[PDB]
């Protein structure tokens, strides 16, 4: 069971979201439809609230937390890369937070923006829409190209389809002990076509 | 069960500490009273010993490890931020290790010091007491203000109370499938008063 | 059970590898003999394939992932440090990827090379054999010394022995509630001799 209450406060999870059985949701976490929450994601709403809006994804070993009475918000189609940490911040619609990046309290990321991997967005920093920001600490570098925004959108659509594939077919299994010529492989994923 | 033995060596956990059921304690880990160990914290004492002293906290997806026959020590009121990695080091009393930072072997952090997020403290580095150090690799920047030390203390007191709240009331639950007007929320946490 | 299928694709795990019960293997992951997979390692082969070759190790809260139809490869004696993230890349034989580092898509790391902790290897970067590379973003700094390569080899041999120790003796246990003079400790690990 990935969900835990604290002080009687129970997570809310849309039946149309996928939460991997190894993630942890604590306290006042609200997950909307279409969301993918990956392995070892910790959505810990024991000091404040966390709200993950529709069609967003939270990837592996990501952490979402905040200070007392904070609200940590990931808006629609937010795309939180592996190992990123979101603390008391607002992630705008269709933002990409790069792998292993840290977004600190009261920061806000404007819509469609991309945060590079390994970045740190300082507390209270307001990053505008449609830009690339990177570094540790990060700063705004330039506007995104149209190609970059389409690439980002496609990547989030893959995670929207991933949530459905996982709700449809992910199950615990005993591993095989060797390969074989007849086993299903990554070539049998729909992405192969 | 978060505890695992190796070579017959069994973790020691104070009944007055909280270890989240999804953390992992392996081998010669000793946890003292008042400690909070969060989700997916890996306290892996399969090469050496780990000792976490009273009223300290280890946050989500943190890792504590060391080389063979090492001793990795977090002293009283040590505050290990989300995703930090402690390797074969000594964390002094009431230190704050910022989110996603790495502290390498034989490093020592003096009491009350704050390590910024996303930092790397090099092997064998000796950081004095009562300073701010940050960067990757990190260096000492300046002394802490009195206000900064009081802020840090308050944050660790929140985790001391968190361990008690979790021992008192954290339990596995089925999530709710939608919000409602009568559900308990983060506004019902004591921090609201 | 650490293994999950997706679209009917089942992980392959050598009976001579150790996968910690808290890791997660999804989809087309193939693990060869002698490998150690640590706590909260996420080997997520739901977009492409992951292949971990013999005597390699993947450490705590590491993530291995890739884009659709990618192949993410860790060659023999690859040594993936705590919290590192491997995305769609090729890790050469006997490479060390430092803690909390990110290796991006299509990058290749030549044999015996060492990537410093907290590094970022950019997409499509080709790092040669037998060097040290570090930084975020990283660059090649210098060749490794002979001493450095022997030190690295010894560290991977410790993980080769660790997999056997874990297959031999790691088990879930109730923790002890206090220390005692007769308990087994890290001094009873073979490394003590
Ligand atoms: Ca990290
Ligand atoms: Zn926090
Ligand atoms: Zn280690
Ligand atoms: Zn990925």
């Amino acid at each position: 069971m990935p969900c835990y209450s604290i002080d009687g406060v129970i997570p809310v999870v849309s039946p149309d979201a996928f939460v991997h059985p190894t993630a942890v949701l604590i306290g006042d976490v609200i997950i909307e439809a279409g969301v993918y929450v990956g392995p070892f994601a910790s959505l810990r709403a024991d000091f404040g609230r966390i709200h993950i809006n529709q069609n967003a994804n939270i990837q592996d070993s990501c952490t979402v937390h905040g200070f007392p009475q904070s609200v940590t918000l990931v808006e629609e189609m937010g795309h939180i890369g592996h190992g990123a940490i979101l603390h008391g911040c607002r992630i705008g619609k269709n933002v990409l937070v790069g792998m292993n990046s840290v977004i600190l309290d009261y920061a806000e990321i404007g819509e469609n923006t991309i945060i590079g991997a390994n970045s740190l967005v300082k507390t209270k920093d307001i990053i505008p829409a449609n830009v690339l920001a990177m570094g540790s600490p990060a700063k705004v570098a330039r506007d995104l190209s149209e190609q970059e925004k389409k690439w980002k959108t496609r990547g989030t659509q893959e995670y929207m389809e991933l949530a459905q594939r996982c709700l449809n077919s992910m199950q615990e299994v005993q591993p095989l002990s060797s390969e074989s010529d007849d086993r299903l492989t990554y070539k049998d994923f729909s992405s192969s076509n």
